[PDB]
């Protein structure tokens, strides 16, 4: 619908200092009169994107940074260029984690990364390994108490212990991210995957804890251990629980790699208060004052703005936050994460409940991540067959044979597609608002409403494909094939995180080429 002009809506997560930041929304109301008014609704990550595509939602999000790069694919952030004054007082790889396309779309607030919290009345010398935890849940349960208790229902949680003895996502490659190559079920990660799955068979922890489930038992003093991140300190300090934060322990003699969230305020692209919203962040959130007052409701970590850090630094919780970052990596910021995530969340439940074994978990896990990359390649070469003047050597033997049978198939029935509709993308092109790279992204938002509401079947995705074939044509000969390529990596992206389950549920791209069996 429509942002309401003349005030700031910030969306921020429920477990973050809201009450600190609206504090600071105080300060500008007072100078401004503009007033700020923070909310914190229950999966915004989820609901931004989907409000922010109408044009509606809040002038500022906050989230990690990996979240982000989804959100600028689809054109619903605006860009921020902050002057080389302003960027010289935040670390330089903050903003490398909110830049996207050689462009920041967000400004970095704070370096989150998991440790592991222990009571010191319980356990005054935490165990190094995890190897050496059953030995200490089985002497801790004769006590009626246990040693390790954290949430296993959200994968960010899970993925150090994947990750440390070889699992990773996407390789880094020189600060670049390459989607050809994912390691969600190579040799390491089946290995931490199995030591996690060990623990829940031996019952030294259930695979029912949630992060509700494991902070009252921490906070009631009846587990040895947690993990968690610094917006959690804040209960503890509550509760009675003299506690320590520390290094996660090591696996296979090799660390625990969490991965590294930068907290993240994007700019609504639909927002009529963009100026008010780069005032607040630049110059009332991001100064020592603006942290401080975030920081005192909920521990934010270590925080982006170099002034600021040197004084947290000194504080134990935060070098242990620091010392666990820099054994990380910082997460990729790529559309594909989405999708990753959701992939591995499904593969940790499956394999921790019995329902999948590890192998198969993780299996199914490699299809759901790897499957943008397969779109993207016969989407992209599709739409640059049917817009340009470009070889086709799809035919000539260029990629693999599913990229090749799918083209052919692609060839066939979405060429019928074009020929018997052409008046209707005529209407549709013509309603839509498209001259430039801009608007390519609107497609983004405007054909969800079209294409996921009601059912899903690959008639529905082909027209989606060959209406994007009938877009591409368009902007060649509107001198626009710069913008074919993002087209077709919109297209690709809102088909996948849309239609995940059921492309990975029909086997992806071979089930298409079975479907129709041109
Ligand atoms: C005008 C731009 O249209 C779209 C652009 C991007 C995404 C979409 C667009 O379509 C909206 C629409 O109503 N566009 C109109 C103008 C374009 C037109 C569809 C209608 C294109 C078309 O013929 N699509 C047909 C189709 C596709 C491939 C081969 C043969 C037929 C289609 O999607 N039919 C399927 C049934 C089907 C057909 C073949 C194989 C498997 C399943 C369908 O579900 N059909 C749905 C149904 O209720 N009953 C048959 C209707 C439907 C079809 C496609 C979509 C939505 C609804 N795709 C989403
Ligand atoms: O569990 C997958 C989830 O991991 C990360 O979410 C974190 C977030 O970064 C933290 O700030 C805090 O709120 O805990 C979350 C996990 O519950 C990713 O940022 C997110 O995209 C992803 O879905």
């Amino acid at each position: 619908g429509k942002i309401e002009e003349g005030k700031l809506v910030i969306w921020i997560n429920g477990d973050k200092g809201y009450n600190g930041l609206a504090e600071v929304g105080k300060k500008f109301e007072k100078d401004t009169g503009i007033k700020v008014t923070v909310e914190h609704p229950d999966k915004l990550e989820e609901k931004f994107p989907q409000v922010a595509a109408t044009g509606d939602g809040p002038d500022i999000i906050f989230w990690a940074h990996d979240r982000f790069g989804g959100y600028a694919q689809s054109g619903l952030l605006a860009e921020i260029t902050p002057d080389k004054a302003f960027q010289d007082k935040l670390y330089p790889f903050t903003w490398d984690a909110v830049r996207y396309n050689g462009k920041l779309i967000a400004y970095p607030i704070a370096v989150e990364a998991l440790s592991l919290i222990y009571n010191k009345d319980l356990l005054p010398n935490p165990p190094k390994t995890w190897e050496e935890i059953p030995a200490l849940d089985k002497e801790l349960k004769a006590k009626g108490k246990s040693a390790l208790m954290f949430n296993l229902q959200e994968p960010y949680f899970t993925w150090p212990l994947i990750a440390a003895d070889g699992g990773y996502a996407f390789k880094y490659e020189n600060g670049k991210y390459d989607i050809k190559d994912v390691g969600v079920d190579n040799a390491g990660a089946k290995a931490g995957l199995t030591f996690l799955v060990d623990l829940i068979k031996n019952k030294h922890m259930n695979a029912d804890t949630d992060y509700s489930i494991a902070e009252a038992a921490f906070n009631k003093g009846e587990t040895a251990m947690t993990i968690n991140g610094p917006w959690a300190w804040s209960n503890i300090d509550t509760s009675k629980v003299n506690y320590g934060v520390t290094v996660l322990p090591t696996f296979k003699g090799q660390p625990s790699k969490p991965f590294v969230g930068v907290l993240s305020a994007g700019i609504n692209a639909a927002s009529p208060n963009k100026e008010l919203a780069k005032e607040f962040l630049e110059n009332y959130l991001l100064t020592d004052e603006g942290l401080e007052a975030v920081n005192k409701d909920k521990p934010l970590g270590a925080v982006a703005l170099k002034s600021y850090e040197e004084e947290l630094a000194k504080d134990p919780r935060i070098a242990a936050t620091m010392e666990n970052a820099q054994k990380g990596e910082i997460m990729p910021n790529i559309p594909q994460m989405s999708a990753f995530w959701y992939a591995v969340r499904t593969a940790v439940i499956n394999a921790a409940s019995g329902r999948q074994t590890v192998d198969e978990a993780l299996k199914d896990a490699q299809t759901g991540s790897e499957l943008y990359r397969q779109s993207l390649e016969i989407i992209s070469r599709y739409l640059r067959e049917q817009a340009t003047g470009a070889a086709d050597t799809a035919p000539m033997g260029a990629s693999g044979a599913t990229s090749r049978k799918a083209l052919e198939t692609l060839r066939r029935v979405g060429d019928g597609v074009q020929r018997n509709h052409e008046t209707a993308f005529q209407g549709m092109l013509r309603k839509l608002d498209i001259k430039n790279e801009d608007d390519v992204k609107s497609l983004s938002r405007v054909m969800i409403h079209v294409f996921s509401d009601g059912v899903t079947n690959w008639g529905r995705i082909v027209t989606l494909i060959s209406f994007g074939a009938f877009v591409a044509k368009h902007l060649k000969t509107i001198n626009q094939e710069s913008c074919i390529e993002p087209l077709a990596e919109s297209i690709t992206d809102v088909l996948v995180r849309t239609k995940r389950d059921w492309l990975v549920k029909q086997r992806g791209w071979d089930g298409f080429v079975e479907f129709f069996h041109v």
